[PDB]
């Protein structure tokens, strides 16, 4: 009825949307995961008449539920997905995008971490975003390679007319008391990363993690701390 929806109010399957700015919303859907539940976010954003999604809902039912939800309340088409890493909540539900005529695309490298994972291969790939600090515009956001953080290919995306940073796994939530899912993380880079993010994007004014509650710019600073304390 308003607030950001956590883990335990959405029913694995089930994808609710919520308005973060003008013309942006984050998507919020629930997985299980090595047997305990999990939520996690994306982004969509309109790109006139059409709509950029960001991420998938983690899963190829889940994803199907996102595009059923985002024609129940907003009823223009996906034509676009940018996939900000290789993990499965990020790509998986690529295979039911691209079926429903969506164009999915990913850097090179995240599209190679996928193939050897065995996740789903977004189609196309995004050059030009292979060195720490490069950007790109692709429709109504700017992607940013911040360096290796969460993974070594994650990307994040600015909203340039909203003043929205989707930071995705690179960036925790304020409650967040250790560092999420660390295996494919590189403590040591990710404050650096971190920095790089905050420097680019100094007026960001809403903060969207990978998993959980967004808020303000303090979102960066407490996830150096957050994962100084897991490498510690
Ligand atoms: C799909 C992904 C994954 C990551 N790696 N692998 C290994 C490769 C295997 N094929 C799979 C995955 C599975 C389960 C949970 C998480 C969390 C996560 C966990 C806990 C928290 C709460 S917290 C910050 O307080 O610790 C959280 F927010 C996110 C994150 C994240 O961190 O992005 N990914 C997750
Ligand atoms: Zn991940
Ligand atoms: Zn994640």
């Amino acid at each position: 009825s308003g607030e950001y929806p956590t883990v335990n109010e959405i029913p694995v399957g089930e994808v609710r949307l919520y308005q973060i700015a003008d013309g942006v919303w984050s998507h919020i859907a629930t997985q299980s995961f090595d047997g305990a539940v999990y939520p996690s976010n994306g982004l969509i954003v309109r790109d006139g008449d059409e709509l950029l999604l960001i991420d998938t809902a983690w899963g190829a039912k889940n994803t199907a539920a996102l595009l059923a939800e985002i024609e129940k309340q907003i009823g223009l088409p996906v034509t676009r997905a940018v996939s900000t890493h290789f993990h499965d909540d990020r790509v998986g539900g690529v295979d039911v995008l691209r079926a429903a005529g969506v164009a999915t695309y990913a850097s090179p490298s995240t599209r190679r971490l996928a193939e050897a994972e065995g996740n789903e291969i977004p189609t196309h790939s995004l050059e030009g975003l292979s060195s720490s600090g490069d950007a790109v515009r692709f429709g109504p956001v700017e992607l940013f390679y911040p360096g290796a953080a969460h993974s070594t290919d994650n990307l994040v995306v600015y909203v340039p007319s909203a003043n929205v940073l989707y930071g995705g796994c690179a960036v925790h939530e304020l409650s967040s008391t250790s560092a999420g899912n660390v295996a494919d993380a590189d403590l040591a880079e990710w404050p650096t990363s971190v920095e790089r993010i905050q420097k680019h994007y100094p007026e960001a004014e809403v903060v969207i993690p990978g998993h959980g509650l967004p808020g303000g710019l303090d979102l960066l600073q407490h996830t150096a701390n957050v994962v100084k304390a897991h490498k510690n």
